[PDB]
């Protein structure tokens, strides 16, 4: 049954199930931050538990709850009376909805803490996935304390108001949920592996960052502006402050989140177009709150710039070599027709998505891999030259480890008739064509996948030729040959000695075949 | 006695209590800075030496002492009337707090002049401890002009308000303990060693730094608005500045440092929401001033920008190293699934916190403590190799430092039957197993510590086999094994011909044992 389901299950974190459940956790954590300090600050969010009255000039001037009207051009701020049950007879469909989103959050949690006490560790490469030994594992570790931490459930009994023991309710102890930090930096980093683009996902994350830090400040200046007093200074919230409230705008909860995230922006991204504080200790939170503004603006701009240098890197060193290399030329008086070649070259090489370059599969990968990545490539056009067919594979292996990758210019000779050849040939995305001396072509256009001076590789002395190449061979396009020298060859034939008696034997068969 | 034991005193830099005197000399030095430039600008610190003076009007106006009533709404700023003795009858616990306070960091310099006298030099690596030769490399140096300098005590004789020759005191005569500069960059310098975060402390010496700077600009800003004269303009301190006095706002000495921090502030870091200068003088303090802002704004911008750029540098050469073998890969057609087993193989490399590479200790650190930190890992596993047990340790250590890291990915094959084997294997954190042509376990699951391949390495010829494998070794986990070929062990068999000869007894017994 499902009971023994449970009890015999351990989760491993590399499967994109789990990561869909630390999706799930990122999404309860930014509730929990977002809301609870929303919650604590503002608290007309889980209803207003105080009747706002206004004074109101009919007669006379009375005391009477406010009206719409009666919030917009005041004159003074209005004083709250509460409730007798702290607005529980009028807000229950609110906190009842508030209360609905703290327990499946809260459920949330319990389901994580059980997935933290099936965990397999991974021990040797693989994962545990024995329910004793994750268990020991679990209780072994001190992840229980974070876990005990953030699950006490004291934000349900006191962080919402009471009217029994006249408790104003205090949603500033759900603040121990927050300290779930390391499964969001997890689901953050194991986005940011997978994403599309991780420099742009990094400025995303980034500026969500921004505004929940925004709104942590909206919050913070707020519960600053409403512990000196709504409405006493020009720089708090209130009827003073011009800004805040003018002429024909009402006072709701509305504008005190508007109000304050705009300030918050003005102040943390240093623009500063706010009210000037009145007394010292508004004097003193806005001059830490401005110096940290400035601290994070560094981070923006500094963020923004190392994303920017980060994707154009390679197009700067592009620059870097072309500019090295015109230098060079430059500096040597060369014919302009090679600068027109050389500059068309490099427009081929941006067009492709090249850089002449193995050793970034040379360098980063290791040796197993490396021979993989040669195996899925070269090993099926390389069984197909005539000479390597009945062999051995391990020669193979090293010799497809050992080939090199030369392109050509379309026009350009690869090699003339009387050249010392030692090098063979395998064509990749081009055409070649043997030339009678730049007249017409000889016998054949060489496509993809042929083999030119297979048998100038094999050093027989003195047969029909030597190591002469006897052709000339032209690119008619731009052709990415793959050459292997008969030093690597010779090499990979010195590890093999029944291989060099074969391709020997298949060497003289095929130069007296001719 | 104590007397002979600071005759026969030499102190070495290189401790940690030098290193927390230096950190003394820094405290004294933070004290030097900001109290100075504060007793010399505000002035009230050392309590007021001048009774300040109202018009009050009742009758009559009359020229009264002024109350706190009398500084809030003023319509003129109150002038001056010195005292007798000047604050002497009633702020002399401020002033003998001052003092002493001034006693404890001049006896700070004291001892750390004496400290300078008796300061080993270091000579050939080691360092000097003989008395008379600091002595004579103290006063053969320089180090006694600003030992000297920063000694002088004429703060005591002219920077306290004297009421009988009417002297009003002056303590910017305590400017010259500000040349002790290179004892608090020594302290910093070795915190910033020996921190637990380089870059963070580098930020928080940095904004150490500004509000060092803003506090001596704040101090800059009062003395020259007390110069021009307090209340004259709109721009300087007072009451015709609308920012630094409002309506309930009391004129105090927490107001002026106060408001003269937040204009620094908000000019140091180009907000600028001050008030605009009137007279030509304050036109010229605030443009030069707010260049010095435009510079430090810049400074701390670019000092965030490196210290972003420095912690994501990594990050970034292996999204780099990562986009230019996936670049390859697609240039080059390959199947899906090895591409799949590349990424979640650098999902391992991040996990793992490891890059491929020995060249970090293979370049910075010099021979010998290359030779310790290849013989306090790889030795006692490389001892229990069965043919290295009776053996000299000289070709032990060659061989130590010539061992190679490999990295291998589970369910991935090392070696199969009839291959090529020159190497052996040493498993460090990783699991291997011998199957029969992909089916069961043949003999034994190697763990960690155990060896395969070393009968194929001492290269005997035609005992049994010469130098195939005949085993498919198979990694169930990612497994780190450590490699070393037949090239490395036959150069350090070559430099030991009796080892060599021993090396081939003991193969051949183990290779005639089975
Ligand atoms: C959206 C729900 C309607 C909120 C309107 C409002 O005004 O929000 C308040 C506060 O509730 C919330 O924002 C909680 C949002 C969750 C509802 O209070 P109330 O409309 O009953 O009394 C206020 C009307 N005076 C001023 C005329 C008496
Ligand atoms: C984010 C929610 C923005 C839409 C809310 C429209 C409600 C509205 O607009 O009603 C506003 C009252 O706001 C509310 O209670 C909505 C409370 C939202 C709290 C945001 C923190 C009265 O505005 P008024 O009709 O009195 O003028
Ligand atoms: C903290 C000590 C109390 C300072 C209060 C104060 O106001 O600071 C002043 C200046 O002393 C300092 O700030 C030195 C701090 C070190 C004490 O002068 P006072 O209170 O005797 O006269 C001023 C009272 N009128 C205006 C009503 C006459
Ligand atoms: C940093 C010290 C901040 C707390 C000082 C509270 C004294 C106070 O707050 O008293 C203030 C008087 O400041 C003082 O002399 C304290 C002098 C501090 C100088 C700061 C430079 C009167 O304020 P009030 O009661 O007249 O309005």
């Amino acid at each position: 049954r499902i009971r023994k389901y449970l009890a015999n299950y351990t989760q491993d974190p590399s499967t994109d199930n789990f990561y869909y459940w630390t999706c799930v956790v990122t999404v309860a954590y930014i509730y929990n931050l977002l809301f609870v300090i929303a919650r604590q600050v503002f608290n007309d969010l889980i209803g207003p538990s105080s009747q706002s009255l206004c004074r109101f000039y009919n007669n006379s001037t009375t005391q009477v709850e406010c009206t719409y009207n009666m919030l917009t051009n005041m004159k003074e701020m209005p004083t709250y009376s509460q409730y007798p049950d702290l607005g529980w007879s009028k807000y229950w469909h609110f906190r009842m909805l508030w209360v609905f989103f703290d327990l499946l959050m809260d459920c949330v949690y319990l389901i994580d803490t059980f997935l933290n006490y099936r965990m397999g560790y991974m021990d040797q490469g693989l994962v545990v996935r024995e329910a004793e030994k994750v268990t020991k594992a679990y209780w072994q570790s001190k992840q229980y304390r974070i876990d005990g931490i953030s699950l006490i459930p004291l934000d349900y009994i006191l962080g919402w108001p009471i009217p029994y023991i006249n408790w104003r309710g205090l949603p500033i102890l759900r603040l121990n949920r927050l300290i779930r930090y390391k499964r969001v930096r997890n689901c953050l980093e194991r986005t940011e592996t997978r994403s599309s683009m991780p420099n742009a996902f990094r400025v995303v994350v980034v500026v969500w960052y921004i505004v929940i830090i925004i709104h942590w400040n909206a919050c913070l200046y707020f519960w600053i502006s409403e512990w000196i007093g709504l409405g006493t200074d020009a720089w708090v919230y209130g009827h003073l402050n011009k800004q805040s409230l003018p002429d024909d705008i009402t006072d709701t909860l509305l504008r005190r989140y508007v109000y304050s995230f705009y300030w918050s922006t003005l102040i943390l991204t240093t623009i500063g177009e706010v009210p000037s504080p009145v007394r010292n200790i508004e004097y003193a939170f806005v001059t830490l709150d401005l110096m940290c503004g400035v601290l994070i603006f560094a981070t923006i701009v500094g963020n923004v710039g190392s994303m920017i240098s980060n994707m154009s890197a390679a197009w700067t060193e592009f620059q870097n070599k072309m500019d090295g290399i015109k230098q060079y030329m430059e500096l040597r008086k060369v014919s302009k027709q090679l600068e027109i070649r050389v500059i068309k070259w490099f427009d081929y090489l941006w067009t492709n998505k090249q850089s002449l370059s193995d050793q970034q599969v040379l360098k980063v990968l290791p040796d197993k891999l490396q021979a993989e990545i040669a195996m899925q490539v070269h090993f099926e056009t390389l069984r197909k030259v005539r000479i390597f067919q009945d062999c051995e594979a391990g020669l193979l292996a090293e010799l497809v480890l050992k080939l090199q990758l030369q392109v050509f210019s379309p026009g350009d000779f690869i090699c003339k008739k009387g050249d010392i050849g030692r090098e063979m040939y395998i064509v990749k995305r081009g055409r070649l064509q043997v030339v009678d001396d730049d007249g017409k072509k000889v016998f054949v256009t060489l496509q993809e996948g042929s083999v030119f001076g297979e048998l100038s590789i094999l050093n027989i002395a003195g047969s029909k030729n030597g190591n002469r190449r006897t052709a000339n061979v032209r690119s008619v396009g731009y052709t990415d040959l793959f050459v292997l020298s008969k030093t690597d060859l010779w090499n990979a034939l010195r590890e093999y000695p029944d291989a060099r008696k074969l391709l020997l034997a298949k060497g003289r068969e095929i130069l007296k075949k001719d």
